[PDB]
């Protein structure tokens, strides 16, 4: 499990650079928080636009 999860951490670190790419006005740190509860970089993109972040 450990393996999964830190290899997934990684992947969750790129997420949030591609993120910030796009928002460079909104913190690396509450992008990378978010993602670690919605996984995914359209519903942290939803929740910037939304106003939510």
């Amino acid at each position: 499990r450990g393996s999964e999860n830190l290899y997934f951490q990684g992947q969750l670190n790129a997420m949030a650079h591609q993120i910030q790419e796009m928002f460079p006005q909104v913190p690396y740190h509450l992008v990378l928080q978010d993602l670690q509860l919605t996984r995914s970089v359209e519903i942290t993109t939803d929740n910037i636009l939304e106003g939510r972040i």
